């Protein structure tokens, strides 16, 4: 089964075709005059040539300028001194947006096994503002299995040839697919060839007919999750910052650089929902694979994981990447690394942002080891001190480990209070936890194959530099974070709760704040929508500048 | 032996310190009033604290504001309503540039084995315009083995502690190093500790003393070559565009995306001189490792190397990278791929640029095979047709092959005219060619280890799609390149000479042009300075926009 959507008028908001009407009324010009010059000599038409990619857009514009000296001429009329078919067409273009509900449907059908695709008559945009269309094209193109373009296949919508073509590339028979257009003309062929057809008068009904003809709920359906990241379609980057330390990241998007530092014990994958989203927002995302995790080198020494070297290494990463700075957004430990980054390398930090992790100054008087036994929640933080031990029960059964950790506040199957005495973090938990409702079985077998590499020693050593991380931290007792910084708290996070971050103003005067109720500790995978909403809003005004 | 240069006043142009003088004269304020408030309570001084990184710049500004209510107060004076120590300091900062001749010296000494480094009193720039300094810091930082910063080591210039420190990290004794400062105070310590010292009054003499004390020619020395790329300090990127086709590129710089498509039979390394340079120019360079070369997949099928699939693959590369478009700059074949890119995917091409390779329309009447036997120079183009053959003598001895090809116009050891009949391209050449004067023995053993991977079949298949590349090329006989495009020709190129490109205007109306006389076929490594000069000038006004 399949589904083909025309771009204009089905996935594109104000279907360009319409403008020659709109425009016409505005200048009060002879009804239909325009959408008449747009279609001269049927096939010999300038428009059709453009359709077939024989001429560039910039070429066709003038041939359409002319008709508008012949189309208005025969109907005994006249036109304004500077009649911009160019200007009128830019606006129309820049004006079309995505038909969100429609895209939502094509996404669903794919989701429930449908080879979706776009069949569309299109020109070869060589305009000076081509990038805008090319930009939207990307957003859409991305969610479809195929994207057939007239100017690319030298065939145009009506010709039954393109259909046989589309039907070919679609490895399917007419009777297995639907076809939605806003043009009767192009539709007959589908129907006169087999495939179910739907005239897209109004979206609301189109989908009404669609969900109908498919027995799949497409309309007024639950607000979906942002786009996740397929680890195979990602651009994987590498940088060797030191002799035995290579760093892996994932790159997507262009524009201001946004470095994402995940937490413990995750990967660059933890941001699966904010990577496509932020990239789309107008940023260049670099989803860090922190030191010790997955594809990044994972040396044994406990010391190689203190914030000081972790931070000198992040700069080194910027350096070898040719970046003056970047906006570091962090989580869990990633959040701590970030606070220090803004505390020791302001120049290099355009904007600071942490999720859950609070900027807490260091207590020169009480050593962290002490000052941490001074908190119930932080009991597992003890059980992590003896190299070898924690590695053990964690590296014991990767699947079990992640299905146990990556659990919502309520879903829990652990209780980090009294663990050492408990003799393990999984002591009283099922050796086969039920799947969390935040993650699919696949998303888990992914963190499984990742940790199969360097294990849990590298990750467990971040917890093993208390004394060091504290000492270096005192050097910055006089400092003050005056760069754009955001502190985002989660209601149901139990180990890193909102309260801890309440005094962050005394150190960060202009600290903005975000909060997310009914939100666990794995912020990214639990409340992606909010997270993206909150970080994009902040990025537009506090970072980008 | 070693060399340490202070940043300000030695590597930085208008040594900031000076401004408190400049500024003072302007507002006609009591001589020395400023450079007096800049230094209150010796060590307890706000300035010193900043030096030691105890306070951020944004913090110190106000403590310096004040002094200027006490420094002018005791000398019974007054100051203007809005006396911006802030504004005065931004300008001074943004104003300092690199002391090119000085950097040139530190570069030489390293070049002739010298562990060079920067010892400098510096603050922690958290200003709102910090990025500018951080930006220059990068340009410099990059050319020095070490970069000691006061605010990072909690030690400041005068304290003999920092010296013992610098001398420590420098794994050397005072008597083996020189130290150049613009401040006597900080210098005594070096001298009173051993190391040769030089007060940098005027650069001209400093170096005069320097080249002296080193017996190394540092002044009025030959204009050097732009920065080359060390393949180990590069950020290596990967993208799988197809099932069995992964693509490797090198990334450096931020800003507009600039894709570099090398030629035959080179690598991403061919742009070694334009990568650091362009990155520095304000661009994000993606030095492509073309299909079939080095780190990119290299499948056998001759067909997988026609322009059509090579181009659909480049877009796919853009897509998975989150780029709406990019500026494709190409060379040799890389130049051809680019012309087609702008001919079939305008939207995706921000700017077109080719070096040596001319945009030549396709002759529908005469088949390329014919129309190419119709040219002497293109005789080796025949010898490349039979799969297996060319691979052979080329893969025979990698070193010999590249030392023979990568030779200037005059250096030549080949003669591509009459080769098939000659029975090989190396038939009458030394089996141990002398090194070209354009490349070091290392730069060659690099292309050697690269071709050790997929060999010369992938590269030789680009030449094996004449009929196809031509047919697809006819579809675009009506087209017209109206996007920003540059055509750069080389005087001594013999196979792809300037003349071929003379009619490029009829197809590219606004085609700009560059030429480089006394320039071979390996444009990039032969005339890097010009190349960078010509492409950066064009990029600023034709692409960036
Ligand atoms: C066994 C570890 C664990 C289980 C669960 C869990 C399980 C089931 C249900 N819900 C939650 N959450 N966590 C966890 C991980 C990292 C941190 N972060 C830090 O310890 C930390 C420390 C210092 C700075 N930043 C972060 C805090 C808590
Ligand atoms: C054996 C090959 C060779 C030797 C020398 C050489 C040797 C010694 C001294 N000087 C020069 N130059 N070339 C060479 C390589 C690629 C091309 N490009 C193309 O053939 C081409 C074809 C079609 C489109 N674009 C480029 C043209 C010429």
């Amino acid at each position: 089964r399949a589904a083909v959507f025309d771009l204009d008028g089905v996935l594109a908001l104000p279907a360009v075709f319409g403008v020659l009407g709109r425009t016409e009324e505005a200048l009060a010009l002879p009804r239909g005059l325009l959408n008449d010059a747009f279609q001269k000599g049927g096939p010999e038409g300038a428009t059709t040539r453009l359709m077939k990619g024989e001429i560039t857009l910039s070429q066709w514009i003038p041939l359409m300028e002319e008709n508008c000296r012949k189309c208005s001429e025969t109907a005994k009329v006249c036109l304004p001194k500077n009649f911009s078919i160019k200007e009128i067409f830019d606006k129309a273009i820049s004006a079309r947006k995505i038909n969100r509900p429609m895209l939502q449907a094509a996404l669903m059908l794919r989701k429930k096994g449908f080879t979706t695709a776009i069949l569309t008559n299109t020109w070869l945009d060589d305009r000076a503002e081509r990038d805008g269309l090319a930009q939207l094209m990307c957003e859409l193109k991305m969610h479809f299995d195929f994207l057939i373009e007239s100017c690319q296949v030298g065939m145009v919508k009506p010709e039954p040839q393109i259909y046989k073509f589309l039907l070919d590339t679609l490895k399917a028979s007419p009777s297995e697919v639907v076809f939605l257009d806003d043009i009767g003309a192009n539709l007959k062929p589908a129907r006169d060839l087999g495939m179910v057809t739907i005239l897209v008068q109004d979206t609301d009904t189109a989908l009404k007919e669609l969900e109908k003809v498919t027995g799949i709920q497409l309309l007024n359906t639950p607000a979906p999750l942002p786009t996740s990241c397929n680890p195979s379609d990602m651009s994987h980057g590498y940088v060797t910052v030191k002799p035995r330390v290579r760093l892996h990241f994932v790159e997507l998007g262009s524009g201001p650089a946004v470095c994402l530092c995940h937490g413990f014990p995750e990967s660059w994958y933890s941001w699966r929902y904010q990577i496509p989203a932020l990239a789309q927002a107008g940023y260049r995302v670099l989803a860090m694979d922190m030191k010790g995790y997955g594809e990044s080198s994972a040396p044994p020494e406990i010391e190689e994981y203190c914030m000081e070297v972790l931070c000198k290494e992040m700069v080194t990463f910027l350096d070898k990447l040719g970046l003056s700075q970047a906006v570091f957004i962090g989580h869990d430990w990633g959040g701590m690394l970030v606070w220090y980054m803004a505390l020791f390398y302001p120049e290099r930090v355009r904007a600071v942002a942490s999720l859950n992790t609070p900027f807490i100054p260091a207590n020169p008087n009480m050593s962290p080891l002490e000052s941490i036994k001074a908190n119930p929640v932080f009991d597992y933080q003890l059980y992590f001190q003896e190299p070898g031990v924690a590695e053990a029960e964690l590296e014991q059964n990767l699947s079990r480990t992640f299905k146990s950790l990556f659990r919502a506040s309520d879903e829990s199957v652990l209780s980090m209070h009294k663990v050492c005495e408990a003799g393990g973090l999984f002591v009283n938990s099922p050796e086969e936890p039920s799947l969390s409702r935040m993650v699919t079985e696949e998303e888990i077998q992914f963190y499984v194959q990742q940790f199969k590499k360097s294990g849990f020693r590298g990750p467990l050593n971040w917890y093993r530099n208390m004394e060091r991380n504290w000492k270096w931290a005192c050097k910055s007792l006089g400092r003050k974070i005056l760069i754009p910084a955001l502190m985002v708290t989660a209601e149901k996070d139990f180990v890193l709760v909102p309260q801890m971050s309440q005094h962050m103003e005394d150190w960060i005067p202009h600290l903005k704040r975000g909060h997310i109720e009914d939100c666990g500790h794995w912020t990214q995978m639990d409340k992606p929508t909010e997270v993206n909403q909150i970080l994009i809003k902040w990025l537009d005004s506090d970072a980008r500048n």
